């Protein structure tokens, strides 16, 4: 049976649990696929093109992440979806000897909940990550805030309409966030500690371990998550697409919950 192949795309790369996701559904849905996929990490220069190098492995489709998305939203020949409405993808698909990109984190991130209870929200960071989540809530009719002390295309959000800030709000949110190219090891712990309380819900993208952001977060006694549901969620959604449409979202997402 045919060896269909796919990667996420990254850098660094190594602790991506992709792989271990979506090669459950492969295994799990290659009666139905007809064909066997498999999944690999794929650590990418910073310097080199996702298109050159997807076509040179001959990839079926590759998930993408930092800090490739926007580069990534550059170099498709069509795009598809609300990332029309990114400037980043996560997701990349051969459609015809055509390369399709799309958007998962969004829709990702919004099924990450679960109730549909809450008016707006705070984007600490100004990433790809943050611009389809942001783009993602706006959609989801929400009053979105990012704040960065970066600036520059912080205008897409500007742009988008969302209110920027260099300086947290004396205000009181339902969502706080982080898409930090840092974090490894976000804002100072004073300002950070104020906005923190009475917030409705913590959330942290990165997941594996517990984060110096939301290791303190829960410690004030909150309600919290972290990224392990919206990864997920999203790649349910990626492998959809991967299965050009055979494999429904939400059957990939139990199998994948149960394995992670
Ligand atoms: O860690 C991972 O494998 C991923 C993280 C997110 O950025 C996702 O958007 C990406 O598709 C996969």
């Amino acid at each position: 049976m045919k060896l269909k192949s796919f990667g996420v795309f990254g850098n660094p790369i190594k602790h991506s649990k992709s792989p271990l996701i979506h090669n459950a559904c492969f295994l799990t849905f290659q009666k139905k696929l007809g064909f066997l996929g498999h999944y690999r990490p794929i650590l990418l220069p910073l310097e080199s093109h996702i298109k050159n190098e997807f076509l040179h492995l001959g990839l079926s489709g590759a998930n993408v992440t930092l800090p490739f998305k926007e580069r990534a939203f550059q170099v498709c020949d069509k795009i598809k979806g609300i990332a029309l409405e990114c400037a980043s993808i996560n997701t990349l698909v051969l459609e015809n000897d055509e390369l399709v990109g799309y958007n998962t984190d969004a829709l990702g991130f919004y099924l990450s909940l679960k109730h549909q209870n809450y008016q707006n929200a705070l984007i600490l960071g100004s990433g790809g990550s943050a611009k389809a989540l942001a783009c993602g809530l706006k959609k989801q009719g929400l009053k979105v805030s990012v704040l960065n002390r970066s600036p520059r295309g912080l205008d897409f959000f500007q742009r988008l309409g969302c209110d920027c800030f260099m300086e947290p709000p004396k205000s009181a949110f339902d969502l706080i966030i982080n898409a930090t190219s840092a974090s490894l090891n976000p804002l100072n712990k004073e300002v950070l500690k104020g906005y923190f309380k009475e917030a409705k819900l913590a959330y942290d993208l990165a997941y594996g371990f517990l984060t110096p952001f939301l290791a303190l977060a829960k410690e004030l006694k909150i309600p919290f998550q972290d990224g392990k549901d919206m990864l997920i969620y999203q790649a349910s959604l990626s492998f959809e697409k991967f299965s050009a449409s055979q494999i429904p979202y939400s059957k990939a997402f139990e199998v994948m919950r149960s394995v992670f």
